[PDB]
């Protein structure tokens, strides 16, 4: 009944598999192009229709390449993705957070009519890795009309988030000894209010590069929160609540959560 529900019903691997079931075409943004932000790539259904849009942005040094696999995997589950460089890969979180608004307004409003025409302008993420998701904690924390925010790895100064409000699940990594857990990933989560809907998942045996050095519980976990925020479909709840034992205990550390969200 939903009118945002897209795609076939979902079993949990499908969301393993490498490719969801939805063909993938790509736009891409030159550095001249891009008002606020350096290039990129937008990933989007080849089924025309009308889909939430996600920003993904990189980490300190990296690229673009660093986080495609990601935004073209999340891409094939029935979403707009552009998956961004920054104007410099030396750009501090605050900056990234800058960027990641623009590059969601070039999505929306100066890219091809083929890119427009399927993004739902109200429906809106922000994911990133490292630097990049302590800039979407930043947005997210002055952009309470997103749906979303998926921090990988995140890498912050700032602790404080206790003034987000949207949906955040938090992927830490045990191993990261550049961006603890202990640090940073952590107190963000205790930070963010109670009463939001968020997760904390962390992965075992799992580095700082794993959003890069990767692969199945990202995807898999990422989309689920997606589908359940962006698209407000309930049929990605159980892979969310309880979070059981989950994409898989030694796969998976641990998994805190506001379950259920508001059913």
């Amino acid at each position: 009944a939903n009118p945002y529900e897209r795609g076939p019903n979902p079993t949990d691997a499908l969301l393993e598999a490498r490719s969801g079931p939805f063909s993938v075409s790509e736009e891409n943004v030159s550095r001249l192009s891009a008002s606020g932000f350096g290039g990129g790539t937008i990933y989007y259904p080849r089924e025309n229709n009308t889909y939430g849009a996600v920003a993904i942005s990189p980490g300190y040094t990296g690229t673009e390449a660093s986080i495609a696999w990601l935004g073209e995997r999340i891409a094939s589950h029935g979403f707009v993705v552009i998956t961004i460089d920054t104007i410099t890969t030396l750009d501090q979180p605050d900056s990234r957070a800058e960027q990641l608004n623009a590059a969601l307004n070039h999505m929306i409003n100066r890219a091809s009519s083929t890119v427009r025409s399927r993004i739902d302008s109200s429906r809106l993420a922000v994911m990133g890795h490292s630097m990049g998701g302590g800039g979407s904690l930043r947005l997210a924390s002055q952009r309470p009309d997103l749906k979303a925010a998926i921090p990988l790895t995140p890498w912050h100064l700032n602790k404080n988030w206790s003034s987000v409000t949207v949906p955040t699940l938090i992927i830490g990594a045990d191993l990261d000894t550049i961006a603890p857990v202990a640090t940073h990933a952590k107190p963000f989560y205790n930070s963010l209010p109670s009463s939001i809907s968020k997760a904390y998942l962390e992965l075992d045996g799992a580095t700082h590069f794993a959003p890069n050095i990767p692969n199945k519980i990202i995807g898999k976990y990422s989309v689920a929160w997606l589908k359940r925020f962006v698209d407000n479909d309930t049929r990605y709840t159980q892979f969310l609540c309880p979070g059981p034992r989950d994409g898989l205990f030694g796969e998976v550390e641990e998994y805190r959560s506001t379950c259920p969200f508001y059913p």
